[PDB]
Order: C-alpha cells, then structure tokens, then sequence
C-alpha cells in the first residue's frame, strides 16, 4: 500500500507521516529531504546552481522512484502536491490524504522560501497560492483536519483508510 501526504509546508505531512508508518509497520519518505540528500544542496542551493524547473522535475522523478515501494507513506512539498501531474500519478499507485488547514494557521505557522513567518509578508503576496494550490489539494483521496494535533490526524488517517479500499 502507498500513501500519499499532500499539503502545505506547516500542515504536518512531515511528523504525521512519521507516525503514520509506525503504527502501519512501513516506512515514510519525504521527497524533499531526499531530493537535497541526493543532490547534497539544500533547496535553495538547488534552483540557485541548477533552474527550478530542474527542481520540479527532479522531486516528481524522486516521487516516482520512491514510489517502486509498494508500501510506504511519502510525504510530499507543497508544490509538488499542487502538482496535478504527480498527483494523478499518485493516484494510479495508491491513496492520496490531503492534511488541511485553514488560511489563519497556515498564516501563523508556514514561512516563504527565505524563512520569513508569512504573517509579516504582504498578503497578496500569497492568498492566491494558497487558494488555488488548496483547490489542487482538495482533489485529495481522503481529506482530514490538520489543524488538530498529530496523533489526533493520524488516527482521523486510520479510521478513513480502514473503512476503505474494498
């Protein structure tokens, strides 16, 4: 079985998918963290010495290898999962769980790129992402409150995936 975290950055795919593959016996995997592993770059690093659409392509092309597993959790980056590419792909290999949280927390909690709280970066700067990547998002499988705490989302994950796949 593969399942797929999608999301915002502050939504907990993260320590939520952590959690997840333990209590379901399998391992997690956050593209992001692999895709710098393998480059040895951070993020940033990477669309400075190669171009971002580089980037894009290799996150959905460590997606796709890390999904050869056929059971595992992946945690995916927040454009990745506004991805509707990946995410079809997604959906052809497993399901698709979709951590939401309301615009205010993502205010309070998620950061741009240069690390600054986005509740101090000027608003249009970014409500439309979070609008149209949210609307990418809600095409998601399954869709369970993130604003709860972690173990409390998991066991939203688990009660959803045991009454389903059939």
């Amino acid at each position: 079985m593969r399942i797929y975290l999608i999301g915002f950055m502050c939504s907990g795919k993260s320590t939520v998918g952590s959690l997840l593959s333990r209590s379901l016996n399998i391992p997690f995997y956050d593209v992001d963290e692999e895709v710098q592993k393998r480059e040895g770059l951070s993020i940033p690093q990477i669309f400075e010495k190669k171009g971002e659409a580089y980037f894009r392509k290799l996150e959905f092309e460590v997606l796709k290898d890390l999904s050869e597993k056929e059971n595992v959790v992946i945690s995916t980056g927040g454009g990745l999962g506004a991805n509707e590419e990946a995410l079809n792909f997604m959906k052809s290999r497993g399901t698709t769980v979709f951590i939401d949280i309301p615009f205010e927390v993502f205010l309070e909690r998620c950061k741009d790129s240069k690390e600054r709280p986005l509740l101090k970066r000027p608003l249009d700067e970014i409500k439309n992402l979070f609008e149209e990547r949210r609307k990418i998002y809600s095409k998601a499988d399954i869709k369970v409150k993130g604003e709860k705490p972690p173990e409390e989302v998991v066991k939203e994950i688990l009660l959803s995936l045991e009454g389903n796949a059939l």
